[PDB]
């Protein structure tokens, strides 16, 4: 048939060029033939914050909430608030996730982060059995598109807000790869503000070209959870015979797993 | 007699949270400082920014680009009082606490929000006085952070993997950037988990720190001074700066790591 894909913008203005990037991934994937549904936040007037109001039901302990345990009861007899689930199917149908946004004080905005928080709930996102490269969605495939006012000298090696790999990590790593989700290399404008006309539509059309092949690309390097001893007990350390295979290289795995040593070159960036 | 503020995103009375800001208030009060808060729930603050939070006339109504309308608006004084009160809160404080649970691997969308509103340009940093120069190099700041993973899994060789990383974008782009001495991070771990008697230990240990945390060491950050601060040479490092560090095995910071390996718990422990 066709694929489905989400694109999760945070934008508040029509006229931004986080819009335009995410018209022309829509038109771009459509004329492929996906089928593609929208959650644009700020038009949605999407609510943000947790809080006991996201339980339509009985709380299991009202005198000691814990939105942890409370909010996985909630999933699994279905007295979610509708804003939460609605935004639950979206996901349970989307093969293609893309999150457009700018980069906003070195992470995700606000509002973006609430979308996390109330959607990727216990049970649908993730559980503690299967994390990272075994969590529930580890058959769809995710991307950041991000704008930033700085220019990309800035976040480079030896740039003053230093290496970009470090700031997507959180997020990659954190959040999109902890409940199973395929990275695909990150889609970075840099320094937006300050780039003619005739160049903006040159992104543009350079963003509606990579979405044409968006599928077949390789995604980037995470440990996998294969090297690790999943339980409670081990305390989910790394292997002792893989500390001894890894002992003598050079370079860490990724940017969370640098071991002490040396980071591969724009692990968080480009795939090997 | 200085100033403290405390910031707290937790919507539960009942949580450590709440325990841990209880504790902060009281060890300090009893020291002699003024405590002012900023419950962000209990004030019901608002996170998104907008329009709605200019309440004059837009430079540009037809483009908004809330950067350059928000500082607009700091200068001309027009901003939304709920913005204000808590800027003056931090013009005032010598101290501030940042009380959170680990939410995504980063702060509560609500206190993201506060940061996003509250950090206005001009008010908390320009691109002329950024990091070491920003305006807040007189004041100091602290995460308090609770988890419910174990320690182990945010260790160099843990499933989640190095902590370091994990503070740096909140320590270093939001604290340092607008001038704030950094000092080592609260960090709770695995909470949900731990006895009763352990958690009475955990405030006991808190409330001690607090008695002698303005004579502490801050984290280490590269200073800018190692860096060409204009448009031209790209905010790059210095040619001279990369001539003496090129021998050394360790980078500088956890974002400055030049390709080199990690100086251990650069965001966690003090030089
Ligand atoms: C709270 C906050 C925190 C921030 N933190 C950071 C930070 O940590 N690091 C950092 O680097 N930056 C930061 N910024 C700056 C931010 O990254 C930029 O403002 C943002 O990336 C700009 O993207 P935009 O889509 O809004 O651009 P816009 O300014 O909306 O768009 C760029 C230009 O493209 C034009 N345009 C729109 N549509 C089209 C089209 N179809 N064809 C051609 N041109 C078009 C627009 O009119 C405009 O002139 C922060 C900003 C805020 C408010
Ligand atoms: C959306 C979301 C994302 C999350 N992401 C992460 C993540 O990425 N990584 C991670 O590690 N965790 C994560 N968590 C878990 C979260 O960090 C923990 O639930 C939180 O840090 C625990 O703090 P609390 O105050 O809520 O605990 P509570 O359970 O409220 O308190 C802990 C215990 O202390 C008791 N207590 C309260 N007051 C006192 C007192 N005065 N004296 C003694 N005992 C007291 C309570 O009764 C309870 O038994 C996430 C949670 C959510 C909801």
């Amino acid at each position: 048939v066709g694929r489905r894909a989400l694109i999760v913008l945070a934008h508040s203005e029509r006229t931004s060029f986080n819009y335009a990037m995410k018209e022309a991934a829509a038109a771009a994937l459509k004329k492929k033939g996906w089928e593609v549904v929208e959650s644009d936040l700020y038009a949605m007037n999407f609510n943000p914050i947790i809080s006991r109001k996201d339980i339509t039901g009985k709380l299991k302990d009202p005198a000691n909430f814990q939105y942890p345990a409370e909010s996985v009861l909630a999933y699994k007899e279905g007295h979610l608030s509708p804003d939460i689930v609605a935004e639950q199917k979206k996901l349970e149908a989307a093969d293609l996730v893309i999150f457009q946004f700018p980069l906003q004080w070195f992470g995700v905005p606000a509002i973006l982060k609430g979308w996390f928080e109330r959607v990727f709930i216990g049970e649908f996102a993730y559980t503690y059995a299967a994390m990272y490269d075994k969590g529930p969605f580890r058959s769809k495939k995710a991307v950041l598109s991000i704008t930033t006012g700085g220019s990309g000298s800035m976040y480079s090696l030896q740039g003053i807000h230093g290496d970009m790999n470090v700031i997507l990590w959180p997020i990659q790593s954190g959040i999109l790869h902890f409940c199973g989700f395929q990275v695909l290399e990150p889609q970075l404008t840099y320094s937006i503000g300050h780039t003619p006309a005739d160049a903006r539509i040159q992104i543009l059309e350079g963003w509606k070209k990579r979405l044409e092949n968006i599928w077949d690309e390789t995604p980037l390097y995470f440990a996998p959870s294969s090297l690790f001893d999943l339980n409670f007990q081990a305390g989910f350390l790394m292997k002792k015979e893989v500390q001894d295979e890894e002992k003598n290289k050079k370079f860490g795995l990724s940017v969370g797993h640098h071991l002490g040593k040396s980071i591969p070159t724009d692990n968080q960036i480009k795939a090997r």
